[PDB]
């Protein structure tokens, strides 16, 4: 029998208004062997964080491991200083809290480690969480919403293995190139689980949380999926797809049909993407088998779900153009070295530390590349041309709004509220507002979440202090 699917808890505020977070190693087993693995309270993975627009609340984070850690929100809009990005650091054996003012519609976010130069390894090992935002717009729209029942969070990553059953990660040249990927899929940690669902809907709350492989979601039947939010919150209405592509980092909310006696797989379609078409995902992959059954259920698919503000004029807005490089010798190296081992397969569909850049710059932690205003739109232009490397490229600090992406106008579920754009050979353009400060000593990021790519140099820091005064 196919394991249950894990549901993350849902971990809320104490009485004294603290959720308590401990990062630590353990062992989780997959495909009958042990492995080493780290979580946030727990072996992998991590709880489910639920927070309301409008409350404080504050995180004592315990860091249990023997290395440096820190933890990042992806997609809250907190200041730098609890940001948690590679300057956030909690010493092993250490401590340290922070006070987060949750100011943003109700979303799907996330969290894991941002450590420099090690991001990859850290979420490889296990770490990572989720972020449950909620409001007074989203309670009073009949979605489903019985945690574990009907509305599930599936954190889908790859992971690859050594021969002793350990999560084999090393950042070499060809890692760095391509990314580190893997041939085992994991959904909530479980290899291909089930998960028993009510008829009627069921709302899945999707996430890639692989290091470098992007995702396109779909069903085994060609039942639809009904998108009804992004990274940073609701749609105005649902947007019926067939298939579903996401990012590294990208959340997406979706409603799908659950019909008696009719069990159906969430499966992922293959991607034209460097090195992700090799078996066992050159073919659809499952993700997890939906079971129906015949408990109470309420929730519903909403005609309309919010508002969308209109896109400001676009006339005299700052722009800041990065231009995203890699190192033409690492480039050429490791897509040799992927070609050698696996062959036409791994372009199917189609030292090095400080290899990758923005704007002729690897990242460097006391050197922020730019102040951006506070509380001023501006537009930011992210180009890929001269490499074919894929960039989902992630600002923090910001839900934006993306104005062209990688050569068309976003497609309509990706309208709205993103903290991740496609670039990808091509140029991408997002609108961006910062809301809260940054100083040079918490500053914001700007990267490619291929971690990878993130952790030998396609990253910037930013900060935010103030507006116009002209
Ligand atoms: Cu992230
Ligand atoms: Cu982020
Ligand atoms: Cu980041």
């Amino acid at each position: 029998e196919r394991p249950t699917l894990p549901i993350p808890d849902l971990l809320t505020t104490d009485a004294r208004n603290r959720i308590q977070l401990t990062i630590g190693a353990g062992q989780s087993t997959f495909g009958g062997k042990t492995a080493t693995t780290w979580g946030y309270n727990g072996n992998l993975l991590g709880p489910a964080v639920k927070l309301q627009r409008g409350k404080a609340v504050t995180v004592d984070i315990y860091n249990q491991l023997t290395e440096e850690t820190t933890l990042h929100w992806h997609g809250l809009e907190v200041p730098g200083e609890v940001d948690g990005g590679p300057q956030g650091i909690i010493p092993p054996g250490g401590k340290r809290s922070v006070t987060l003012n949750v100011d943003q519609p109700a979303a799907t976010c996330w969290f894991h480690p941002h450590q420099h130069g090690k991001t990859g390894r850290q979420v490889a090992m296990g770490l990572a969480g989720l972020v449950v935002i909620e409001d007074d717009e989203i309670l009073k729209l009949m979605l489903p919403k019985q945690w574990g029942i009907d509305d599930v969070p599936v954190i889908v990553q790859d992971k690859k293995f050594s021969a002793d059953g350990q999560i084999d990660y090393q950042l070499d040249v060809m890692t760095a190139a391509v990314g580190w990927f893997g041939d085992t899929l994991l959904t909530n940690g479980a290899i291909y689980p089930q998960h028993a669902a009510p008829r009627g809907w069921l709302r899945l709350r999707l996430l890639n949380g692989c290091n470098a492989r992007s995702l396109n979601f779909a069903t085994s039947d060609n039942r639809p999926l009904y998108v009804i939010a992004s990274d940073g919150g609701l749609l105005p209405e649902p947007v019926k797809v067939s298939e579903l592509p996401v990012l590294m980092g990208e959340r997406f909310e979706v409603l799908v049909e659950v019909n008696d006696n009719k069990p159906f797989d969430l499966v992922t379609l293959p991607v034209s993407q460097m090195g992700m078409a090799i078996a066992p995902f050159d073919k659809p992959h499952p993700v997890m088998r939906i079971q129906p059954i015949a408990i109470s259920a309420s929730g519903a698919l909403p005609d309309t779900l919010s508002s969308l503000p209109a896109l400001p004029s676009l006339e005299g807005l700052t722009v800041r153009k990065l231009q995203l490089s890699m190192d033409p010798m690492l480039d050429m190296m490791g897509m040799q070295m992927l070609m050698e081992k696996y062959g036409d397969q791994a372009m199917a569909g189609m030292d090095f530390h400080h290899a990758n850049k923005i704007n002729g710059q690897a990242f460097d932690m006391n050197k922020p590349m730019f102040a951006a205003a506070k509380g001023q739109y501006e537009r930011w232009v992210i180009s890929g041309v001269g490499d074919m490397m894929l960039h989902p490229f992630h600002i923090h600090g910001t839900q934006f709004r993306i104005l062209s992406e990688n050569g068309k106008p976003p497609a309509a579920h990706r309208a709205g509220w993103k903290d991740t754009v496609k670039v990808e050979g091509n140029v991408s353009e997002v609108l961006v507002k910062f809301n809260h400060d940054a100083p040079k000593e918490h500053a914001y990021m700007a990267h490619s979440h291929l971690l990878e790519h993130e952790d030998t140099g396609m990253m910037l820091g930013f900060t935010v202090l103030q507006g116009d005064h002209g």
